[PDB]
């Protein structure tokens, strides 16, 4: 399908809310789901670091993937945010249509 799920994380609730609201308002994503209480572990210059985060699941389509990612970046606290998109293989047809009609 041409629906894509974009994963990102943000450091807290306002950033998640800002990103979620803006991406939907600007019709770059049909919906954004936040999963709070996430912890991410990564290296930050020779140190194992953990950061509390909100996980985002951004539902969009192929023609909006880049715009959603770049707008996400424009709104993001992080200099280099997670933004990775996975193509949806198949889905409930009316749901895929809804994603598309929301933003196309």
């Amino acid at each position: 399908s041409d629906v894509y799920l974009i994963f990102s994380t943000c450091p807290d609730l306002p950033s998640a809310e800002i990103i979620s609201r803006v991406l939907v308002q600007e019709r770059l994503a049909a919906c954004v789901t936040q999963l709070p209480g996430a912890v991410s572990t990564y290296r930050w210059q020779g140190k194992i670091e953990t950061t509390q985060e909100i996980q985002l699941l951004i539902k969009t389509n192929a023609v909006h993937v880049n715009a959603a990612i770049t707008r996400l970046c424009a709104l993001h606290p992080y200099r280099l945010p997670e933004a990775i998109a996975v193509q949806v293989s198949v889905g409930l047809p009316e749901y895929l249509t809804w994603i598309n009609t929301e933003i196309d």
